[PDB]
């Protein structure tokens, strides 16, 4: 490429101004609001040395009508008219400079549109709209190919692990054009280093075109290149089909330059001091100072009515892991804290869940976690809602241009997509308002689901920062789902921070420039996970893995959790109470993965610094990718070795809110992943005292021990992936509460005692033990007399009806009971041999291996009574009993809680009489019944259905059936048609068919199509040797019927007494009758819905003898 050329500068008919800092001087056009050059001790960068005074409105060029005053020594003003008639603009803009100290402040302060638009209302010429502002063409900071060392480093999006996201361009006479988008930018020479903030909702495009506030253009003046920085495109009013958008969407348009000398102290000046400066005039996500003390994340799930994790139970798990970490803050995702729990209910931000204890609970678990630094979020969705929702409605609904809709997401109903755009313009705002309100403070985090996949629409830059902003308003820290989400104003993105998702193209923002700036206010980086290569193969900053144990995606592996906090998140955390310093590349590295074989420059040493003066070195042990010191780092904190490869030995200054702990509080952590001998050089304030070692359990600091200090140095030869915890003085584990506000003490079993309990019987025949998952559970067996265990049901109501559960598998034939003494009655239930393995995947006692209560197998299900409470609770009891047998029983989660069923004989209390369930004030789950095995373990596709007329009911978008037979509820199964296997059943705990006993059955269903389910009776055992079932195929209840069918049967009760009856999915094809898809899925077809079960006792007598 020949040397380069461009015009020179006449400046013959410009006047300049200057305005100046003590530090940093502009010299400034009169004419327009361009700076030509800065100046800051004596060294010089060029800003937009060829005027160009034109701006783009509506991307239009105009050429402004421009006044100026210089209003103080580093304040000017101008005032800009903008005019173009046959494009209908008419308007004007006020702009000032301003210098703050070593800033440059470009800030829109003003902008009159003469045309009329009302936000919020129609209009009739969207043309009409000031909706964009571009200054693209007037560089914000340059510098040039004459000048010495001069460089331009930006950043763009990547989620790439192979792909790094960033730019270094040496800015030469020749170069490559140069006309990018980018996220941040600097430019620099040998003496001074600059950097760009705007506040530009721009985008050029998805990837790596996105996020783009920045644009980097080269242009060429006279003998040299110059390289500047412009702000990208700002939005102004925008509209939907002609529905001006609300005031709050816009947002007056502001930039900032910063310069600086070295930042850094390395006697060198380059994008790292620009970087550093850069803190000082950039957004700030909000809540991000709370991210570095969130060392704990994770889910808490609930699904399809179960209510697998009840709001107060989630403080039991937060204080397990208070324990078990010494104090370590959490984040606690509540995914299925609405409606009847995940993917149920969305839009309707304010409906929280009722039967997991509703605000009144979900208030209390806010403010009890606030001791523990365990923070809530809660999971919401912006883009798709169900026709359950109060908010769905045809007007919010996406559809194809077609005119079809656009369905969303199918689990336990039919979803369909919304229009995001629509939402916004028409009052979605006050869906947050309402949560705000119902639920008061406190709440820490919004996590929106899906919103960045353009299932909604437009889901980009722009949208994204007024949907965050609107959180942001209600006082909550902005989470997303997708690596690229959310740039601006997202503080955590799943999917980076959950290593295992999406594979190697879909991970946190592969740039070193972006995590340099921001690695301490957010979780949205590439964490170590090898198998991905490049910069997943060993990150020296870490970064954040989450792992769960409540139930999402079936996990429930509460020991492995507590492994990866300390494998991968203690030192992640660690170095995000230090800003980013000092990073060094070393040399290119060939790797081989995912196909490819590929080059990757690794990070060889990072440095940090906080405002104390503390300096953490982190340095990769070799750059050779072939050696284990590749994948090794050493750590040290003012030159103190705190770790080295497998293992560290970390000081921890903070409470699990971040604070300041006290000298005394003041504590190291030690984790090894392998077995062997590590010494350790103390801090002079360590050196002379005494030290204690504890080894951290899910029952807090164990195994205490006095090390022996010598010569300054301890040594530490201990158990692999495990954690402990040293202090200088002798510390002891607080009284926890154990299950505050459940109305009994650990009713988990978590304390490690039972002393709490008061037993009648042999007590060494009841202990707690492990699954086979490591959950405890109550066990009694081996006991030749009745064994039981009683405590008070402590903080109820008077007058109150309750219903209350305890998990039970029952492996022995012995009676199995809670019984409920309210002072003034007595009611109990049983169970003989469990007889239904559990099929709930978000439930920890789920059936499948790893879970499993003993025997590779789990038949938990709940046990209930109900009572109603008299005057005086003082002495309302709740037993747990076992009659004699040899095999076990065992018990977890006893939860007592408001109820108003009226199951037995028309009332609530545990009784006689018929059995009616209506569906009405279910306690949980789907109760006579239980989920069956015929999607195996899974977030089962039957829950309880809530009416939304039309929406929900025949007729509507050709619905065939009525997801709500009578009153609001019913039990509905969603498309589990052709599976040969059984739906649900009854279990005799929750309903008996008492030996030799006769039962009529009557339900009330809807069938999309003949013979697909069938009721059935079966006893013992269901086995899919396939076991014995009375099998009644039922037709389709709408080709001849306008509403659900009545179906009635005769049941006698087994002498074995485990009779039950069920709904089962048989092995006929359905009929969508010509319909596919999302339409086919919607109109129910393929579903089957039970309301109003009555299960009498009879005597068959005259033509009952008949059928
Ligand atoms: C998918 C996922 O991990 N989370 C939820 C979700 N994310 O948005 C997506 O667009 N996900 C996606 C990922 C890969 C390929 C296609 C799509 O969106 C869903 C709602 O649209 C749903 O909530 C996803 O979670 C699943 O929820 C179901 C129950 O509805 C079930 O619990 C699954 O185990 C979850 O992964
Ligand atoms: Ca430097
Ligand atoms: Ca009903
Ligand atoms: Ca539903």
């Amino acid at each position: 490429m020949e040397k380069e050329t461009g015009p020179e500068v006449d400046d013959s008919k410009v006047t300049y101004d200057t305005i100046q800092s003590k530090v940093l001087k502009a010299v400034i056009d009169q004419a327009f609001p361009r700076v030509k050059e800065y100046s800051l001790n004596g060294h010089t960068l060029p800003g937009q040395v060829q005027q160009f005074n034109q701006v783009f409105i509506n991307n239009h060029r105009i050429t402004p009508e421009v006044t100026y005053k210089k209003i103080n020594e580093t304040t000017a003003e101008y005032l800009m008219k903008l005019r173009d008639d046959a494009h209908l603009i008419n308007a004007e803009m006020t702009v000032r400079l301003q210098v703050v100290d070593n800033q440059l402040h470009f800030d829109v302060t003003k902008i009159v549109n003469h045309n009329q638009v009302t936000p919020g209302q129609k209009i009739d010429d969207e043309s009409k709209l000031l909706s964009s502002i571009s200054f693209l063409g007037n560089a914000l900071v340059s510098v040039s190919s004459d000048q010495t060392g001069a460089k331009f480093d930006g950043a763009t999006m990547s989620n790439n692990t192979h792909v790094s996201g960033d730019d270094h361009i040496d800015v030469t006479n020749p170069m490559k054009d140069l006309a990018k988008g980018y996220m941040y930018g600097f430019v620099s020479t040998d003496k001074l280093a600059a950097g760009v903030w705007s506040n530009s909702q721009n985008s050029y495009g998805g990837g790596s075109n996105d996020w783009t506030r920045l644009t980097a253009y080269k242009e060429t003046v006279g003998n040299a290149n110059y390289v500047g920085i412009h702000s990208s495109e700002w939005q102004w009013e925008k509209a939907y089909k002609g529905i001006v958008f609300p005031e709050y969407t816009k947002e007056l348009p502001s930039a900032k330059v910063v310069i600086t000398e070295d930042a850094n102290a390395d006697k060198n000046v380059d994008w790292q001091d620009g970087a550093i400066a850069y803190r000082s005039i950039m957004n700030n996500p909000q809540g991000w100072e709370k991210v570095k003390d969130i060392t704990a994340y994770r889910i808490a799930m609930n699904f399809g009515s179960q209510a697998q994790n009840p709001f107060l139970m989630t403080l039991d798990g937060i204080k397990k892991i208070n324990l078990h970490t010494d104090g370590l803050g959490q984040g606690v995702l509540l995914k299925g804290y609405g409606s009847e729990g995940h993917d149920s209910g969305h839009l309707n931000y304010a409906d929280i869940g009722k039967r997991i204890g509703g605000v009144e609970d979900f208030k209390t678990l806010i403010e009890k976690a606030k001791k523990y630094g365990a923070h809530l979020g809660i999971h919401v969705n912006a883009s798709e809602t169900y026709p359950e929702s109060k908010y769905f409605n045809e007007k919010i609904l996406r559809k194809n241009p077609d005119g079809s809709y656009s369905y969303g997401w199918n689990w336990l109903d039919q979803g369909i997509n919304i229009d995001a755009a629509y939402d916004l313009a028409h009052g979605r705002l006050a869906r947050w308002e309402d949560l705000k309100k119902k639920l008061g403070d406190g709440l820490d985090f919004i996590y929106v689901d899906v919103w960045g996949n353009g299932q909604s629409g437009d889901n980009g830059a722009w949208a994204t920062h007024v949907l965050a902003k609107e959180i942001n308003k209600q006082g909550w820290r902005f989470a997303i789902e997708w690596g690229h989400g959310g740039e601006y104003d997202s503080t955590f993105h799943h999917w980076a921070a959950d290593l295992t998702y999406g594979g190697y193209t879909n991970k946190g923002i592969n740039s070193a420039i972006t995590r340099f700036i921001r690695n301490h206010q957010k979780d949205a980086w590439v964490g170590d996970y090898r198998s991905y290569g490049g910069a997943a193969n060993y990150p020296l900053l870490g970064g954040y893995s989450m792992k769960d144990f409540e139930g999402w995606q079936g996990r429930s592996d509460y020991n492995g959790y507590v492994t990866n906090l300390f494998a991968h998140d203690v030192m992640t955390k660690y170095f995000q109470h230090f800003t980013v310093s000092k990073w060094e590349n070393g040399t290119p590295v060939t790797m081989t993965d995912n196909g490819s074989t590929y080059k990757w420059t690794p990070e060889m040493r990072v440095e940090l610094v906080d405002a104390d003066n503390n300096k953490v070195v982190v340095t990769r042990k070799s750059n050779d990718v072939n050696s284990p010191q590749y994948r090794e780092r050493t750590v040290t904190l003012n030159g103190r070795v705190i770790q080295d490869g497998s293992a560290y030995l970390t000081p921890w200054n903070w409470d699990a809110n971040g604070k300041k702990l006290s000298t005394d509080k003041e504590k190291m952590y030690y984790f090894n992943t392998q077995a062997g001998a590590t010494t350790w050089t103390l801090p002079s304030d360590w050196a002379k005292s005494k030290v204690y070692l504890y080894k951290l359990t899910d029952q807090g600091k164990t195994e205490e021990q006095e090390l022996t200090v010598k010569d300054g140095k301890i040594t530490l030869d201990l158990l692999a992936n495990q954690p402990y915890v040293l202090y200088r003085s002798k510390q002891t584990n607080p009284e926890m509460s154990w299950s505050e506000g459940m109305h009994i003490y650990d009713q988990g079993f978590n304390s490690g005692t039972l002393k709490h309990w008061t037993i009648s019987g042999d007590a060494s025949k009841a202990e707690i033990v492990k699954s086979q998952g490591a959950n405890d559970m109550l066990r009694i067996q081996g006991n030749k007399e009745k064994v039981s265990l009683t405590q008070k049901l402590t903080g109820l109501k008077p007058n109150t009806k309750y219903a209350v559960y305890v998990g039970v598998d029952n492996r022995s034939n012995a009676k199995a009971s809670i019984t409920v003494n309210t002072g003034e009655k007595e009611v109990t239930t049983y169970t003989n041999k469990s007889l239904a393995l559990n099929y709930v995947k978000a439930y920890a006692h789920n059936t499948r291996r790893n879970n499993a209560t003993v025997d590779d197998t789990s038949y938990f299900q709940n046990m209930y009574a109900f009572f109603t409470t008299g005057a005086d609770v003082s002495n309302v009891t709740l037993t747990l009993s076992r009659e004699a047998g040899d095999e076990a029983t065992y018990f977890d989660e006893i939860r007592t809680f408001e109820n108003n069923s009226s199951m037995y004989g028309d009332k609530h209390d545990t009784g006689k009489g018929t059995f009616k369930q209506d569906f009405e004030n279910v306690a949980q789950g789907i109760f006579p019944f239980v989920v069956g095995g015929v999607e195996g373990v899974e977030d089962n596709r039957t829950h309880l259905s809530e009416k939304h007329d039309p929406y929900t009911q025949r007729g509507w978008n050709g619905k065939k059936v009525d997801d709500v037979i009578e009153g609001n509820w019913s039990l509905k199964t969603n498309g589990l048609v052709s599976r040969r296997n059984l739906v649900y059943q009854t279990i005799p705990q929750n309903f008996r068919f008492e030996a030799g006993k006769t039962y009529r059955v009557t339900f009330e269903y809807e069938a999309g199509s003949d013979n697909t389910y069938a009721f059935v009776v079966g006893k013992g055992e269901f086995q899919s040797q396939a076991s014995n079932l009375e099998m009644h195929e039922l037709p389709n209840t709408w080709t001849d019927s306008k509403k659900a069918k009545k179906a009635t049967f005769l049941v006698t009760g087994a002498e074995t007494g485990d009779t039950w009856v069920g709904i089962y999915s048989t092995g006929n094809a359905s009929n969508t009758r010509g319909d596919s898809g999302g339409n086919a899925n919607f109109r129910g077809y393929n579903d089957f819905m039970m309301d109003n079960l009555q299960i009498e006792e009879i005597t068959l007598t005259g033509k009952m003898l008949t059928e």
